[PDB]
Order: structure tokens, then C-alpha cells, then sequence
């Protein structure tokens, strides 16, 4: 993710087929002449999309120009959570399914995976980052405390940010409850709150594996609900 002139980010297209599919997804959702109510509502929950972008002298080098969802924050605390029971898509080979399940074999049970987090700590004026291996080490036994860490400034548990996150996720859940045209695999939610009350961004990102469907995205729904339940339990801390 690169920064660009302010308020936006450039996301480089992943290698094919992933990049082209993510391009296609944003193009579909933000089609000028789209009057599909499902897709118009979905725009609210994504970064605003400004189209394909390439450097002036490098048409080969393909990015998505996207809203910087952290732009309005002073000291943003950010968590990326992959959502769903399966992070492989409907046309994955046996090798690919195994490859994806082995990255985090608890995906079916938990329905989400923390990809990373960056948390501003007040006491030290510094950031604490967790990588891929943090969330992949979390179990049913440790997921609640694993998620809680995101809302720790090192003075208090930010239950205001936790409650706001639940309320924002609930809207996304409602959108999923009201559509049967897209299924999302290996897609994520980006949570942002202010680390420097109740002010949160939750946006959907990572759309290299979104496919046409004629069913409710049940794995996504499962994950969102479990994530809501975990966040809700954290409000009892
Ligand atoms: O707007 C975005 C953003 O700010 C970040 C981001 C992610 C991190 O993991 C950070 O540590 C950070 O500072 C920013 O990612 C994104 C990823 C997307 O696919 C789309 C986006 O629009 C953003």
C-alpha cells in the first residue's frame, strides 16, 4: 500500500488472476451507470474507488487508487481481519485448498483471522505492530484476548472503540443479510480508531476472490457474527 497525494492510497494489483479480479470487482461496484441497490449500498463499506492508476511513464504498472481510510485519524490504530470460513475460492484446486487451509486451519471454526495490527501506545508515544504470525497463532482459547490487544492503549481497554466497531460491523452484516449475488473469500475488514471517543472506521477490503453467487455468503456471515460475539464479550472485561 502506497500513499499518493493526500487522502488516497495506491494498491498494486496482485499477480493474475488475483489483481485483475480485484480490479474487475471495484469496476463493477463503482460503475458510473450502476443503479443496483445492493451495489450502491456496498459502496458505503468500501474505500472510495478512484479508478485504475499507473505511473505516467509506466502503463504496465497497475494500481487501484483508493481512499485512505486512515486519513481523518491523528494516531490511527489499525487492525486487518480476514473474514469467512474458507479463504480459498470455489475454483481452487486441491493443492490450493490445502495451501489456504494450512495457512490457518482454524478458519472454519473461528470464521476470521487477524492479519495484523498496529496499536498506538500513549505511555511510550510509539506503535506496537503484530504481523501475520500473531493472528495465525490464535486459538478459540486465545482469540478474545488476541482481539482485545488491538483496543489496548496501555492505560485502558478502549470499550468505546469496541462498541463502535460492533455497531459498524452490524451494518455490514445487514448488507450481507440482504444480498445473494456476491460471495467473498479471503476478504478483510480494516478497523481503525483514534489512538491519540467512539470514532471508528470499519471498511471492507481485499477483493481478489469475490465471485457471483445465488446464495447468502454464509461463511462471511458466520465470521462477522463470531467477530461481533468476541467483541461483545470484550465489553464485559
Ligand atoms: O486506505 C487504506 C489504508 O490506509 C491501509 C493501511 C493498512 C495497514 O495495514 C496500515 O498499517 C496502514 O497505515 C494503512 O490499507 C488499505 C488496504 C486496502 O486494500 C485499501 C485501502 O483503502 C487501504
Amino acid at each position: 500500500i502506497l500513499q499518493h497525494p493526500d487522502g488516497t492510497v495506491l494498491k498494486q494489483l496482485q499477480p493474475p488472476p488475483r489483481g485483475p479480479r480485484e480490479l474487475e470487482f471495484y469496476n463493477m461496484v463503482y460503475a458510473a451507470d450502476c443503479f443496483d441497490g445492493v451495489l450502491l449500498e456496498l459502496r458505503k463499506y468500501l474505500p472510495k474507488y478512484y479508478g485504475i492508476w499507473s505511473p505516467p511513464t509506466a502503463p504496465n504498472d497497475l494500481y487501484l487508487k483508493l481512499e485512505d481510510v486512515t486519513h481523518k485519524f491523528n494516531k490511527p490504530c489499525i487492525m486487518d481481519v480476514k473474514i469467512g470460513q474458507k479463504s480459498y475460492d470455489p475454483f481452487a484446486s486441491s493443492e490450493k485448498i490445502q495451501q489456504q487451509v494450512s495457512k490457518y486451519p482454524l478458519m472454519e471454526e473461528i470464521g476470521f483471522l487477524v492479519l495484523g495490527m498496529r496499536v498506538y501506545h500513549v505511555h511510550s508515544d510509539s506503535y506496537e505492530t503484530e504481523n501475520q504470525h500473531y493472528g495465525r497463532s490464535l486459538t478459540k482459547e486465545t482469540i478474545k484476548d488476541g482481539v482485545s490487544r488491538f483496543f489496548h492503549n496501555g492505560y485502558c481497554l478502549r470499550k468505546d472503540a469496541v462498541a463502535a466497531s460492533i455497531q459498524k460491523i452490524e451494518k455490514i452484516l445487514q448488507w450481507f443479510e440482504n444480498q445473494k449475488q456476491l460471495n467473498f473469500y479471503a476478504s478483510s475488514l480494516l478497523f481503525v480508531y483514534e489512538g491519540s471517543g467512539g470514532e471508528v472506521e470499519v471498511r471492507m477490503i481485499d477483493f481478489a476472490h469475490v465471485f457471483p453467487s445465488n446464495t447468502i455468503d454464509e461463511g462471511y456471515v458466520y465470521g462477522l457474527k463470531h467477530l461481533i460475539s468476541v467483541l461483545r464479550s470484550i465489553l464485559d472485561n
